[PDB]
């Protein structure tokens, strides 16, 4: 085995973390740390210092935890050989081992142009070659130099994609909106919903709106089957498959098929095989982020993962920043038993980051078997959600408040606005809001100020608040590009401290494939007309009923 | 003392419950039980008919429950006093007990117009004038007889508010818009970040966009905050404040607190303190809806809504479907101790629907207090999360299929499109998911299989999938308005059926009262120069470093 160990449950760190939990952890005072320790809140932040100078806050010092704590947490994450497994993740070593693979998300945000090899071959040039085109064509499509069949620059892109062929995409774009151009648009179909094209191609100019097919395969079946939809729509009404080269570009590997569809192949923009799904936004998967906001921009958000990159590759453990983080989940996870981690932007630009967020995670840490290939008989990855602050505020934090359930959280903060309206009055108040919210998950509500605050009687307790519930909160300067890629690199390898430490394989995903196989034979079974009985009860009992009701 | 019991751990089916988990429960087998019971699937499922002769199949059948189970369950509901509750509810008996209020969003969609009192005083025809002034209105806009200050058609609706004053109108005008008129948009400013009304008003005219401020009290910061921004937009074109008239309507409680932001009464469209937020879509709230689809069509999900309420009403507990998920989600939370619940619409429209939820749900359920006003020994709410499909099976249904968490779903899908491209290709596709993902999470995939199909040495465990993971499937024949009202009330209904049972208010929010007091302290802060020292190290050190960082 690659693996130096078997399961988490196997370093002794875990029973005595395990034994932590019990003597300090459990009951752990928040209130009572601050007021032991006067220098708490420095000892439980760090600043990091991006490419350009840029800064962003990182206070832990509200979570549950102490010195003896983390330095234990530290020490697991020695045990487990988080160092080795992130030094052969960047030297190009076939880490994701059910697939044979390397993991070379770095690779992509490479600008520097250091040496990263794969099976000893470097990737700097071949990698940097992909965005040059990707800043010709977009730079083309900003300046009306790529015109459509009738003469007219774009003023739509649409991306079709699924996966993290979309979600990247569609949280960057969002993200960095301020960043964009009036009259150069773009628009995302995902769902095989036809729901999805319809709404989304209704109001658009066939002369004038540019797809990107965005698929490594260029035969996944969702995808390929919105891309061949739309080119109907297209050709609806441009009447000749010869137009279809001016308005259709690949995000792909497969040549053959690209060319067969249509698109002239000098318009296909590949990725390597150790691009994850939900690591691609840095690849060719990024360019209608080029596209709206400019390929400059998006080599600046390219930059900004590379800074943290190199923070998550070169500081020892203990003021490793995506480490920390890491080390905090695996604590809440596995010795608290939260099953949660809530991410709540304060901030309306980052309002699709939690979803985002929610496949990295999820999809690469909801794993049962470790890389010494046993099953894991303790907690994995955590359910990741949240909504945007303070949009939050008045709904699920009423239970994040005063319900029964432990829900570590992480709160994301701008100290400037790109829209500081009215003198800055709104953005005031969102940061104040971002403070408030924190404090008070700490800070709480005893009986005794409930009843000065004027209860009686039965309704005291209801006003009461425990807290010592716990934030981590994220301070930037501004969330510019170079911001958004540290923030998005934070969390990469956040998750990649989680997934060591579990030994799983953060980078397969092997938990697609039977509904895939699944859905193809009833697709056939919905294609004929016979009632089925080839399934369980229920199934068979949904498709029939289904085929009563359908069209 | 109104409780017929302080704690729902003492109900004497409590502990019979824990007996039947260790002994049935906790390893119970899906697929042995449909082995066992050829009538499984008819036992299990249940056909809700709605006022118009449509239907909703409602299959329970691949829940770990059977028989035994369901009927200890039922026993539970009846030692909680779940009928006694409702029946309370229905009479408008002030059982939010905290608020000393009533809880009649039932009365909101009364169109039969039963007698339907609080405080001895029929609501069925102050409700219903409401809701002929909405019809009135939002046909004057939609007819063009509402003209702005220049005479022109209103083509833009803006909702500004924020929580359940938002989000409502949001989800079920996204779900609803095949039902939309060319040429009259919605949109919704909520959050107090001034991005949100930076981005949503750049592009409109003022001539032709008319302003709903909706807000139960209408004191909250956010929305008059946001109010006041956008009536200086309005004025900034406009000039005269005289034809604020045309352009601001309020949906309100508080008549003497929209008159003083400069709303005339004759456009305020009312409701009562006993519509609680996260259920007031029902009432004025709705107003966007009813003009965005009409009213007639607003009317239709109102009729749904009412359908489904007579259901819970009437039906004995063991074939009430409500009660029956609200059953389930008890079973999960408190017995298996899975903290969330997935809800995964197959249906592009209904994207919003689980954020929707999530309000309902959480902020109804998050508490730690029973109606006898002692602290639970048991936990309360769940954490419901979740997005479309299929974008959701390509970003965390790894997880769902092969992490280590118990992840109770419920999935959702239509029959029939609205949007049926392609000869209803994408459709058909869409719908093979529905059907494969929750048949895919009862049968997995054993070793034999994997090594069948070709795994060898360690890669076989990674390709297992465990199986008997538990989904709720609900098949629709279309998601019509009042499909919709009916879906939203089982909805309301379940998280009722909870709460009864957990002995705690569903109807307060006193978390959510909090954060709407909190900021201000800190705001006030920010408005001056100086470094601050007045919290603990950590709210003091953000603050701090803010200020810094601020323009
Ligand atoms: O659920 C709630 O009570 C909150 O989300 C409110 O709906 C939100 O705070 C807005 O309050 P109001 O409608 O009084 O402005
Ligand atoms: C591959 O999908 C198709 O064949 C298709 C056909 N019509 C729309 N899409
Ligand atoms: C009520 O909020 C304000 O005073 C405000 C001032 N400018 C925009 N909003
Ligand atoms: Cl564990
Ligand atoms: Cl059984």
């Amino acid at each position: 085995s690659m693996a130096s160990f078997k399961l988490a449950t196997d370093l002794p760190e875990w029973k005595k973390l395990e034994e932590t939990y019990k003597s300090v952890g459990e009951k752990f005072s928040v209130r009572d740390a601050f007021a032991k320790d006067p220098k708490r809140f420095e000892e439980f932040s760090w600043i990091y210092k991006n490419y350009d100078d840029s800064k962003i806050l990182f206070d832990f010092s509200k979570n549950l935890v102490n010195k003896e704590i983390l330095d234990q947490l530290v020490t697991l994450a020695k045990e487990a050989g988080v160092e080795k497994l992130r030094d052969a993740m960047f030297a190009g070593d076939h880490i994701n081992t059910t697939e044979d693979r390397a993991v070379y998300h770095v690779a992509l945000r490479n600008r520097a142009l250091r040496k990263m090899p794969v099976d000893g071959k470097d990737t700097a040039q071949e990698v940097d070659d992909v965005l040059k085109h990707m800043k010709e064509f977009s730079d083309s499509i900003r300046d009306g130099s790529w015109t459509g069949y009738t003469g007219k620059s774009i003023t739509d892109v649409v991306n079709i994609g699924i996966g993290g062929s979309d979600l990247g995409p569609v949280m960057v774009t969002e993200a960095l909106k301020a960043y964009s151009k009036p009259g150069l648009n773009v628009h995302f179909i995902s769902n095989i919903d036809g729901t999805h094209t319809a709404e989304t191609l209704k109001n658009l100019n066939p002369e004038t709106t540019l797809f990107l097919i965005a698929s490594k395969t260029f035969t996944t079946a969702e995808t390929i089957t919105n891309a061949t939809s739309a080119k109907n729509w297209f050709l609806a009404t441009a009447k000749d498959s010869k137009h279809i080269a001016k308005h259709f570009a690949a995000l792909s590997t497969n040549e053959k098929e690209v060319v067969a569809f249509g698109i002239d192949a000098k318009n296909m923009f590949g990725f390597e095989s150790w691009v994850g799904g939900r690591y691609s936004v840095w690849s060719a998967i990024g360019l209608s982020v080029a596209i709206y906001i400019g390929f400059e921009n998006f080599n600046d958000f390219l930059k900004g993962a590379e800074a943290m990159d190199q923070h998550f590759l070169t500081t020892p453990l203990e003021n490793n920043i995506p480490v920390i983080g890491g080390l905090l989940s695996v604590w809440y996870n596995n010795f608290f038993g939260a099953q949660t981690h809530l991410v709540v932007p304060f901030d309306q630009y980052l309002h699709r980051f939690p979803a985002y967020l929610q496949q990295l995670s999820m999809e690469s840490n909801g794993k049962s078997v470790t890389r010494a290939n046993v099953f894991t008989n303790y907690q994995t990855g955590t359910i990741l959600f949240g909504e945007p602050a303070t949009n939050a505020q008045h709904s699920f934090f009423q239970l994040v408040h005063q319900g029964t359930k432990l829900i570590p959280a992480d709160f994301i903060l701008a100290a400037q606005s790109h829209n500081p309206i009215e003198k800055n009055l709104h953005q005031r108040m969102l940061a104040s809001n971002f403070f408030a919210q924190s404090e008070a998950l700490m800070v709480g509500k005893d009986e005794a100020k409930v009843k000065a605050e004027g209860a009686t009687g039965g309704l005291v307790p209801h006003k009461e608040f425990s807290g010592n519930r716990p934030t981590t909160s994220i301070l930037a300067q501004k969330i510019t590009p170079a911001t958004l890629g540290s923030l998005i690199a934070y969390y990469e390898h956040l998750t990649f401290t989680e997934g060591a430490i579990w030994n799983i394989n953060s980078f397969d995903q092997w938990g697609v494939e039977l509904g895939k196989v699944l859905a193809k034979v009833i697709g056939k079974e919905l294609d004929d007309k016979k009632a089925v009985a080839t399934h369980d009860a229920s199934t068979n009992g949904l498709i029939n009923q289904f085929k009563e009701w359908e069209e």
